[PDB]
Protein backbone atom coordinates (compact mmCIF):
# COMPACT_ATOMS: atom_id res chain seq x y z
CA UNK A 1 0.00 0.00 0.00
CA UNK A 2 3.39 2.09 -0.39
CA UNK A 3 1.56 4.50 -3.40
CA UNK A 4 -1.87 6.21 -2.57
CA UNK A 5 -2.36 8.97 -5.42
CA UNK A 6 -5.63 11.64 -4.75
CA UNK A 7 -7.50 11.87 -3.35
CA UNK A 8 -9.86 14.31 -5.46
CA UNK A 9 -12.89 15.85 -3.95
CA UNK A 10 -13.55 18.27 -1.25
CA UNK A 11 -12.49 18.20 2.74
CA UNK A 12 -16.10 17.48 4.07
CA UNK A 13 -17.56 14.07 5.07
CA UNK A 14 -15.62 11.82 7.37
CA UNK A 15 -12.00 9.84 6.05
CA UNK A 16 -12.09 6.30 4.34
CA UNK A 17 -9.14 3.59 3.67
CA UNK A 18 -9.68 0.39 2.23
CA UNK A 19 -6.49 -0.34 1.74
CA UNK A 20 -4.87 -2.26 -0.90
CA UNK A 21 -7.01 -5.79 -2.09
CA UNK A 22 -5.56 -8.69 -3.12
CA UNK A 23 -7.79 -8.51 -6.56
CA UNK A 24 -10.71 -6.54 -7.06
CA UNK A 25 -13.82 -8.41 -8.22
CA UNK A 26 -16.28 -5.16 -8.99
CA UNK A 27 -16.74 -1.88 -7.90
CA UNK A 28 -20.28 -0.21 -8.15
CA UNK A 29 -20.90 3.65 -8.21
CA UNK A 30 -23.51 5.05 -7.02
CA UNK A 31 -25.11 8.38 -8.64
CA UNK A 32 -27.85 10.77 -9.51
CA UNK A 33 -26.94 14.31 -9.31
CA UNK A 34 -23.59 13.11 -8.38
CA UNK A 35 -21.59 11.01 -7.19
CA UNK A 36 -23.60 9.19 -3.75
CA UNK A 37 -20.85 6.30 -3.08
CA UNK A 38 -19.40 3.05 -3.93
CA UNK A 39 -19.56 -0.36 -3.34
CA UNK A 40 -16.14 -2.30 -3.62
CA UNK A 41 -16.12 -6.38 -3.76
CA UNK A 42 -12.56 -7.76 -3.43
CA UNK A 43 -10.33 -10.80 -2.36
CA UNK A 44 -8.21 -9.81 1.32
CA UNK A 45 -5.79 -12.02 2.79
CA UNK A 46 -7.97 -15.17 2.21
CA UNK A 47 -11.69 -13.27 2.68
CA UNK A 48 -13.41 -11.81 0.18
CA UNK A 49 -15.48 -8.60 1.35
CA UNK A 50 -18.07 -6.29 0.23
CA UNK A 51 -16.93 -2.24 1.71
CA UNK A 52 -19.23 0.43 1.13
CA UNK A 53 -17.99 4.00 0.72
CA UNK A 54 -19.91 7.25 1.38
CA UNK A 55 -24.25 7.45 1.00
CA UNK A 56 -26.00 4.84 -0.42
CA UNK A 57 -28.69 7.14 -2.57
CA UNK A 58 -28.64 7.27 -6.30
CA UNK A 59 -28.46 4.33 -8.65
CA UNK A 60 -26.06 1.79 -8.23
CA UNK A 61 -23.78 1.04 -11.55
CA UNK A 62 -21.59 -1.86 -11.13
CA UNK A 63 -18.18 -2.63 -13.15
CA UNK A 64 -17.61 -6.52 -13.05
CA UNK A 65 -13.80 -7.18 -13.48
CA UNK A 66 -13.80 -10.47 -15.48
CA UNK A 67 -10.72 -12.73 -15.44
CA UNK A 68 -7.86 -11.11 -16.56
CA UNK A 69 -9.38 -7.63 -16.22
CA UNK A 70 -7.87 -5.15 -14.24
CA UNK A 71 -8.41 -1.14 -13.32
CA UNK A 72 -6.58 1.13 -15.38
CA UNK A 73 -7.59 4.52 -15.36
CA UNK A 74 -10.20 7.07 -13.06
CA UNK A 75 -11.48 10.29 -14.10
CA UNK A 76 -14.19 12.74 -12.97
CA UNK A 77 -15.70 15.83 -11.90
CA UNK A 78 -15.04 17.82 -8.70
CA UNK A 79 -18.30 20.09 -7.97
CA UNK A 80 -20.49 21.86 -5.91
CA UNK A 81 -23.35 19.94 -4.54
CA UNK A 82 -25.81 21.38 -2.14
CA UNK A 83 -22.87 23.01 -0.34
CA UNK A 84 -20.89 19.30 -0.84
CA UNK A 85 -17.83 20.15 -2.67
CA UNK A 86 -18.15 16.32 -3.83
CA UNK A 87 -17.43 13.97 -6.64
CA UNK A 88 -20.10 15.23 -9.26
CA UNK A 89 -18.98 12.89 -11.75
CA UNK A 90 -16.82 9.48 -11.64
CA UNK A 91 -15.55 7.00 -14.35
CA UNK A 92 -13.43 4.07 -14.65
CA UNK A 93 -11.46 2.15 -17.21
CA UNK A 94 -10.18 -1.64 -17.78
CA UNK A 95 -7.32 -2.89 -19.93
CA UNK A 96 -10.49 -4.16 -21.98
CA UNK A 97 -13.09 -1.12 -21.98
CA UNK A 98 -14.20 2.49 -20.32
CA UNK A 99 -17.01 3.27 -17.97
CA UNK A 100 -18.53 6.29 -16.98
CA UNK A 101 -19.51 9.02 -16.66
CA UNK A 102 -21.45 8.15 -13.43
CA UNK A 103 -23.13 11.24 -12.26
CA UNK A 104 -24.32 14.45 -13.96
CA UNK A 105 -23.00 17.49 -12.15
CA UNK A 106 -19.93 19.44 -13.70
CA UNK A 107 -16.83 21.17 -11.79
CA UNK A 108 -13.71 20.73 -11.93
CA UNK A 109 -11.93 17.93 -13.76
CA UNK A 110 -9.23 15.17 -13.43
CA UNK A 111 -7.90 11.99 -15.28
CA UNK A 112 -5.48 9.44 -13.71
CA UNK A 113 -4.08 7.57 -16.75
CA UNK A 114 -2.51 4.65 -15.83
CA UNK A 115 0.36 3.49 -18.22
CA UNK A 116 1.47 0.97 -16.42
CA UNK A 117 0.30 -0.44 -13.08
CA UNK A 118 -3.37 -1.14 -11.46
CA UNK A 119 -5.73 0.36 -9.40
CA UNK A 120 -5.58 -1.94 -6.19
CA UNK A 121 -7.94 0.11 -3.72
CA UNK A 122 -9.90 3.38 -2.56
CA UNK A 123 -9.51 5.91 -0.13
CA UNK A 124 -10.83 9.39 0.60
CA UNK A 125 -13.76 10.51 1.71
CA UNK A 126 -17.96 10.43 2.63
CA UNK A 127 -21.01 11.48 3.66
CA UNK A 128 -24.35 11.81 2.33
CA UNK A 129 -22.22 11.51 -1.03
CA UNK A 130 -18.88 10.92 -1.98
CA UNK A 131 -16.59 14.04 -0.91
CA UNK A 132 -13.40 12.41 -1.95
CA UNK A 133 -11.79 9.39 -3.43
CA UNK A 134 -8.29 8.39 -4.23
CA UNK A 135 -6.71 5.07 -5.27
CA UNK A 136 -3.58 2.55 -4.17
CA UNK A 137 -1.27 1.68 -7.43
CA UNK A 138 0.31 -1.62 -7.79
CA UNK A 139 2.97 -3.00 -10.53
CA UNK A 140 1.36 -5.70 -12.49
CA UNK A 141 2.34 -9.08 -12.06
CA UNK B 1 9.03 -3.14 -16.82
CA UNK B 2 10.29 -4.75 -13.21
CA UNK B 3 7.72 -3.18 -11.12
CA UNK B 4 7.30 0.40 -12.69
CA UNK B 5 4.15 2.41 -12.06
CA UNK B 6 3.71 5.05 -14.42
CA UNK B 7 0.82 7.91 -14.73
CA UNK B 8 0.06 9.73 -17.38
CA UNK B 9 0.31 11.33 -19.72
CA UNK B 10 -1.34 14.44 -19.63
CA UNK B 11 -1.34 16.08 -22.35
CA UNK B 12 -1.77 15.59 -26.40
CA UNK B 13 -0.47 13.16 -28.81
CA UNK B 14 1.66 15.12 -31.55
CA UNK B 15 5.67 15.52 -31.06
CA UNK B 16 7.70 12.54 -30.17
CA UNK B 17 7.99 9.88 -27.06
CA UNK B 18 10.08 10.24 -24.80
CA UNK B 19 11.06 8.29 -21.43
CA UNK B 20 13.98 8.41 -19.31
CA UNK B 21 13.35 5.68 -16.80
CA UNK B 22 13.25 5.78 -12.87
CA UNK B 23 16.55 4.48 -12.56
CA UNK B 24 18.44 8.09 -11.89
CA UNK B 25 18.25 10.20 -9.23
CA UNK B 26 16.34 13.70 -9.60
CA UNK B 27 18.75 16.44 -8.80
CA UNK B 28 16.32 19.54 -10.62
CA UNK B 29 14.36 20.57 -13.50
CA UNK B 30 13.34 23.84 -15.53
CA UNK B 31 10.53 24.14 -17.21
CA UNK B 32 10.78 26.49 -19.99
CA UNK B 33 7.23 28.28 -20.64
CA UNK B 34 6.05 31.43 -22.43
CA UNK B 35 2.49 31.16 -23.28
CA UNK B 36 2.78 27.40 -22.99
CA UNK B 37 4.91 25.06 -21.72
CA UNK B 38 7.69 25.14 -24.48
CA UNK B 39 9.58 22.38 -22.64
CA UNK B 40 11.59 20.53 -19.90
CA UNK B 41 15.14 20.17 -18.92
CA UNK B 42 15.87 17.50 -16.42
CA UNK B 43 19.35 16.82 -14.44
CA UNK B 44 19.45 13.90 -12.45
CA UNK B 45 22.91 11.84 -11.20
CA UNK B 46 23.55 7.90 -11.86
CA UNK B 47 27.05 6.80 -10.23
CA UNK B 48 28.71 9.83 -9.76
CA UNK B 49 27.75 11.70 -13.02
CA UNK B 50 25.32 14.54 -13.43
CA UNK B 51 23.38 14.38 -17.16
CA UNK B 52 20.64 16.52 -18.49
CA UNK B 53 18.28 15.87 -21.09
CA UNK B 54 16.19 18.32 -22.73
CA UNK B 55 12.57 17.44 -24.17
CA UNK B 56 10.14 19.63 -26.37
CA UNK B 57 11.33 22.73 -28.17
CA UNK B 58 13.90 25.48 -27.35
CA UNK B 59 11.38 28.83 -26.94
CA UNK B 60 10.24 29.81 -23.30
CA UNK B 61 11.73 31.30 -20.64
CA UNK B 62 13.32 29.15 -17.79
CA UNK B 63 11.75 28.53 -14.22
CA UNK B 64 14.05 26.03 -12.33
CA UNK B 65 13.27 23.71 -9.35
CA UNK B 66 16.90 22.51 -7.83
CA UNK B 67 15.76 19.89 -4.88
CA UNK B 68 17.55 20.45 -1.48
CA UNK B 69 18.97 17.59 0.73
CA UNK B 70 15.25 15.65 2.01
CA UNK B 71 13.25 16.89 -0.36
CA UNK B 72 11.34 15.20 -2.87
CA UNK B 73 8.77 15.68 -5.74
CA UNK B 74 5.09 14.75 -4.28
CA UNK B 75 2.91 15.95 -6.82
CA UNK B 76 2.24 17.49 -10.60
CA UNK B 77 -0.15 19.75 -12.12
CA UNK B 78 -1.26 21.86 -14.90
CA UNK B 79 -3.47 22.26 -17.76
CA UNK B 80 -3.98 20.91 -20.84
CA UNK B 81 -4.16 23.40 -23.80
CA UNK B 82 -5.21 24.17 -27.38
CA UNK B 83 -2.33 26.37 -28.63
CA UNK B 84 -1.86 27.16 -32.29
CA UNK B 85 -3.98 23.70 -33.42
CA UNK B 86 -1.48 21.66 -30.76
CA UNK B 87 -2.54 19.62 -28.45
CA UNK B 88 -0.02 20.56 -25.66
CA UNK B 89 0.76 21.31 -21.83
CA UNK B 90 -0.46 25.10 -21.34
CA UNK B 91 0.65 25.07 -17.66
CA UNK B 92 2.62 22.81 -15.37
CA UNK B 93 4.04 23.27 -11.70
CA UNK B 94 4.72 20.65 -9.12
CA UNK B 95 4.86 20.17 -5.01
CA UNK B 96 7.72 19.11 -3.04
CA UNK B 97 7.23 17.94 0.75
CA UNK B 98 8.76 21.49 1.04
CA UNK B 99 7.46 24.15 -1.47
CA UNK B 100 4.99 24.48 -4.25
CA UNK B 101 6.65 25.77 -7.77
CA UNK B 102 4.82 27.50 -10.60
CA UNK B 103 2.60 26.46 -12.03
CA UNK B 104 4.59 27.89 -15.12
CA UNK B 105 2.77 28.71 -18.48
CA UNK B 106 0.07 31.04 -19.25
CA UNK B 107 -2.78 28.97 -20.76
CA UNK B 108 -5.79 27.12 -19.58
CA UNK B 109 -7.58 24.35 -21.24
CA UNK B 110 -8.68 21.11 -19.03
CA UNK B 111 -7.15 20.73 -15.62
CA UNK B 112 -5.09 17.86 -14.24
CA UNK B 113 -3.71 17.28 -10.82
CA UNK B 114 -1.79 14.72 -9.37
CA UNK B 115 -1.97 14.98 -5.24
CA UNK B 116 0.66 11.80 -3.96
CA UNK B 117 -0.50 10.66 -0.49
CA UNK B 118 2.02 8.51 -0.24
CA UNK B 119 5.11 7.96 -2.82
CA UNK B 120 7.26 10.33 -5.01
CA UNK B 121 7.98 10.92 -8.40
CA UNK B 122 10.92 9.05 -9.75
CA UNK B 123 11.50 9.75 -13.33
CA UNK B 124 9.61 10.76 -16.37
CA UNK B 125 8.18 10.08 -19.57
CA UNK B 126 5.79 12.08 -22.32
CA UNK B 127 6.40 13.60 -25.83
CA UNK B 128 8.07 16.87 -27.07
CA UNK B 129 8.16 18.78 -30.33
CA UNK B 130 8.28 22.48 -30.69
CA UNK B 131 6.25 21.97 -27.48
CA UNK B 132 6.11 19.89 -24.28
CA UNK B 133 2.80 17.59 -25.80
CA UNK B 134 2.55 15.54 -22.98
CA UNK B 135 4.50 14.51 -19.68
CA UNK B 136 3.95 11.68 -17.26
CA UNK B 137 5.75 10.24 -14.07
CA UNK B 138 7.27 7.00 -12.07
CA UNK B 139 5.95 6.93 -8.89
CA UNK B 140 7.96 5.07 -5.90
CA UNK B 141 7.34 4.46 -2.24
CA UNK B 142 8.83 7.40 -0.15
NA1 LIG C 1 -14.88 -4.74 -19.66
Amino acid sequence: GAIKVGAWGGNGGSAFDMGPAYRIISVKIFSGDVVDGVDVTFTYYGKTETRHYGGSGGTPHEIVLQEGEYLVGMAGEVANYTGAVVLGKLGFSTNKKAYGPFGNTGGTPFSLPIAAGKISGFFGRGGKFLDAIGVYLEPLA
